């Protein structure tokens, strides 16, 4: 079966055959579309087919399908599964797998870069202090003094589900949030619960508006331990505006390295529950979502006030005006400090070229429109006008429950 | 089978049960989501009529009453005898209001119960269609105080006597390709404009020419008619702070009136059912003005503002976009023509969704269409999970009649 997608701006039609290789479910049926829903211990039984599927994919990628080397590796993995009930990936397969999980990540607009990912193998790690050291190294390598380099660090895979490696932080670098007794929040409201955990674990909080959170790291199913990332390793950018000189007096800054640390990487049926990965920011992530969501720093009012916009009626589009100015400031600030950032026009234009390339060479590109379209100026970006098909390919990044909801405390 | 939708800004969770009555299919499967794709007999008819009459009698609290049974009996008799049936006025009005209520792509549905339904099932000629349409235009326009309306022409019979309005909206601007290679007027309408010219329209060959109506009665060849200019309320576009903005010479029409969809009620198909409400500002200022394949005016506006257009990261497009949209709203408001901004409309839709969840058990909604085409995440609909499913009565797409019609 072939499926066609059309761009309604250009009339370019593309044909998808890659969706035939999709195995996992979407959440949708013939009777309900769940496309806007945010979120819609294995036996040998299920493990060998998943491993075989993966190694067939790997050996095809390297022009070695059906080779002696291919056959010997299936045999070796099969015996390892029946003998030990799991298996170990070769380094080459781990690299291939991690790059493909990114290539397959349908919510990711940055995937033109997928083949340039630095994979750090941390599968020899055994303790939280060991995890801390690997994570400092990733941050320093990825940051590269502002010339950001995409990277992933991969800790040991799940075994019995009782010995999991987890990074409890949702990102390696994030700011603390504090709920005040009057009901207001200081800092980032998204991180209040996590910040309360850290404090309970013994972090002494500076209690300001941009406190970089400590790492909370669980090795081998043990209780997590706290570590402060060396401040000299945390690159930050003070936010100012090219024309408005009062903008700096808002006291805003943000960190340069966006590093997702709470997802699960699945490769060939193996589950890597700690696999922090990092790229670089698209400006709207900070300027639209982190600053202007009502449930985040919520700075629209204060900015619009300073601009003396007409705030008595929404139809003045005061929020829209302030929104654009904030986003100019974020891009200006990062570019001026020589910290890698991409604007939403450049990023979406690149994605469309990536997507067309993938259709030609791969037969498809799964993509989640809801996530790919930027949270401001949607229809003046080419992706708004592009029909996409969303389906799930493995290797993949997957959500997993927050570890505080499932952890068995040792004491 | 019982489904939750969460708002991520407010944490409010709603439970959807209404989807279980979903009839038509979505295009999606368990393997693939098609959420962003724009267009994914006697024995057939009786269950459809029954399903509809059942929800109708339920709505007037008369389910299982004799009057309910008797109507079902009568229609069954009528289908058996005539192969079709005729809706009572009460059913027709209920059906059209509900087709709007069920429109998953419509952010304006808080208004769904206030719909003036004009029964045109007695219409027989293109001239009668023109008459009904002028009356709808004048009624809905109401000197700028717009009122929602639908006009319903006769239902499909054997399918070779279809009533159709060939136009995609009652009021739109012409488009002409030039020797230049550029396009004058609205490029969306270039093809329909050619069809009009080939049918005999003398086009005045300008940027904002109101197109003539091309009306097909009774499967006959369609015919041209000019809407009385005095019935077409238009708005010149100026800006509350930029004096040069009026120099661009932009205008738009006050009445958005979709005229190419098919209304399905109780299995009956109404192939000509033009309907109208009023504009949300972004439809004109973001889509009609700034789409690359529409009037595409961002470049000209940015220049006049003297923005740095050397690099995408200055956000010059985004800046001009906001200004264009301020100017659309200001202009309609100044001229006392109903318009709604995207903040107000989306806020209303959230309130409507809650009402529907509470009173009906859900609200089919298509997030891809509901979230405005600018400033998505600063509107509350961005953060609201929505379930998309197909309920009937419904408005459906149908093929353009020039691809179907036999001359
Ligand atoms: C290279 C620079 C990159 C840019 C500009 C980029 C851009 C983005 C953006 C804007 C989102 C949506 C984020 C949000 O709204 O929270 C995203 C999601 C995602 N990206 Fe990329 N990305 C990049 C690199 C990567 C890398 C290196 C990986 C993994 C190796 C990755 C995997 C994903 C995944 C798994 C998601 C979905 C996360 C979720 O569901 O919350 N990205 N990316
Ligand atoms: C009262 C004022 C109304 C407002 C502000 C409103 C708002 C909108 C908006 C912004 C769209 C998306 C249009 C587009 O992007 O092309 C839409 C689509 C839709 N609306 Fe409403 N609407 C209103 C009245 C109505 C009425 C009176 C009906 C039917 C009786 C209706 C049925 C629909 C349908 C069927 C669509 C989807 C059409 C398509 O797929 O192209 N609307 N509406
Ligand atoms: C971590 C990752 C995906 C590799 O980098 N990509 C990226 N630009 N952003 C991902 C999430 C960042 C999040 N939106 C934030 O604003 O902190
Ligand atoms: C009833 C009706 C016609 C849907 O009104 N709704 C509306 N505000 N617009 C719908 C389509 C109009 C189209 N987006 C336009 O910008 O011309
Ligand atoms: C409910 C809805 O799916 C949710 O708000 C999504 C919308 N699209 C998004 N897109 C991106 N990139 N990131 C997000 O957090 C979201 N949030
Ligand atoms: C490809 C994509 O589905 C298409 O561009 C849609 C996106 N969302 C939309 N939303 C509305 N309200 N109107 C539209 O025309 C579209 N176009
Ligand atoms: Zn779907």
């Amino acid at each position: 079966r072939f499926l066609k997608v059309k761009n309604w701006e250009t009339d370019v039609v593309l044909t998808d055959t890659l969706h035939l290789k999709s195995t996992l479910e979407t959440g949708c049926t013939e009777h309900i579309c769940m496309g806007s829903i945010m979120l819609p211990v294995r036996t040998k039984d299920q493990l060998f087919p998943l491993a075989k599927e993966f190694l067939d994919q790997y050996y095809s990628s390297i022009k070695r399908f059906g080779s002696k080397a291919h056959m010997d590796r299936l045999e070796e993995v099969n015996k390892e599964i029946e003998s030990t009930s799991t298996y170990q990936l070769k380094d080459t397969e781990l690299i291939y797998g991690a790059k493909h999980a990114w290539r397959n990540a349908s919510r990711c607009v940055g995937r033109i870069q997928w083949s340039k990912l630095q994979v750090f193998d941390a599968r020899d790690c055994t303790t939280a202090h060991g995890m801390f050291n690997y994570i400092c190294n990733h941050v320093k390598y990825a940051t590269n003094k502002g010339n950001l380099r995409s990277a992933i660090t991969i800790f040991p895979q799940r075994t019995d589900g009782k010995h999991d490696f987890r990074v409890w932080n949702s990102q390696l670098i994030r700011y603390a949030g504090y709920k005040q007794p009057d009901g207001s929040t200081l800092g980032d409201p998204a991180n209040v619960q996590f910040t309360e955990i850290c404090i309970q674990q013994g972090w002494k909080a500076p209690r300001g508006r941009f406190d970089v959170l400590p790492l909370l790291l669980q090795a081998n199913g043990n209780d997590p331990e706290l570590f402060q990332i060396p401040p000299e390793l945390v690159l930050e950018v003070p936010i100012r505006h090219p024309k408005f000189d009062w903008f700096k007096d808002l006291g805003l800054k943000w960190y340069g390295l966006p590093a997702v640390s709470n997802m699960l990487l699945e490769i060939g049926g193996l589950e890597f529950s700690a696999c922090p990965f990092s790229g670089w920011y698209m400006g709207t992530e900070i300027g639209v979502r982190d600053y202007c969501d009502n449930s985040r720093y919520n700075i629209l009012e204060e900015v619009a006030k300073k601009m003396d916009l007409d705030m008595r009626k929404t139809s003045s589009l005061w929020k829209d005006q302030a929104l654009v100015e904030i986003n100019i400031a974020v891009l200006y600030s990062f570019q001026s400090d020589k910290v890698t950032i991409v604007d939403h026009h450049s990023a979406t234009e690149s994605f469309i070229k990536h997507m067309e390339n993938e259709y030609r060479c791969r037969g498809g590109c799964p993509a989640d429109w809801v996530w790919i379209v930027p949270p401001m100026s949607g229809s003046i970006t080419p992706v708004f006008h592009q029909e996409m098909l969303n389906y799930r390919l493995t290797p993949s990044f997957e959500y997993q429950p927050d570890p505080w909801n499932t952890h068995v405390w040792k004491g």
